[PDB]
């Protein structure tokens, strides 16, 4: 078990881009030695590379239920984002310590149940936020 994370995504048609919605993680593996992890997720459209086009959250200390309440944004029109797929990845920051990899995973039409569909949810229903909960399964 590494727990799942509530995501939540919309694209604004007035500012013309996507709005990702991290809310938090629940149920996350335990990284370190004291029983918890020091979650932080990191966001980021797979297909660009480029370094302009990635987020990350702030480091929740010592918690296995991070409440993080953050929202980040993509500039790029509708036709493009049909062709993205959103890659996340929540860590465990260690402080002399390269950082644990607690889990990930990715939204895109290329990926399965629930992935393609919340992905799709927010091709279509615009001006609206999608939620969804997804579990952490990468191994990356
Ligand atoms: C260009 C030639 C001259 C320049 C020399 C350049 C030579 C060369 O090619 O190395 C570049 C390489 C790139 O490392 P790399 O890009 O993966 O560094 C990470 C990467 O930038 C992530 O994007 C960061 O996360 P984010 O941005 O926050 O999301 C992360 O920061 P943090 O999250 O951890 O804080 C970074 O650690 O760095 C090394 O030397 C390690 C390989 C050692 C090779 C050992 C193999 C034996
Ligand atoms: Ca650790
Ligand atoms: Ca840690």
């Amino acid at each position: 078990e590494r727990g799942k994370i509530l995501v939540s995504l919309m694209y604004s048609t007035q500012q013309g881009g996507l709005i990702v919605g991290i809310i938090r993680c629940v149920h996350l593996a335990a990284m370190d030695a004291n029983g918890y992890s020091d979650p932080f997720v990191k966001l980021w459209l797979k297909p660009d590379m480029g370094k302009k086009a990635k987020h990350k959250t702030q480091i929740k200390k010592k918690t296995l239920n991070p409440e993080f309440n953050e929202e980040f944004f993509y500039d790029i029109k509708h036709s493009d984002l049909a062709k993205k797929s959103l890659d996340i990845s929540v860590w465990d920051y260690d402080i002399g310590k390269s950082n644990d990899y607690i889990g990930g995973c990715q939204l895109g039409i290329s990926a399965k149940g629930e992935r393609l569909k919340h992905w799709y949810e927010c091709l279509k229903n615009k001006d609206k936020k999608i939620e969804r909960w997804h579990q952490l399964q990468n191994e990356n």
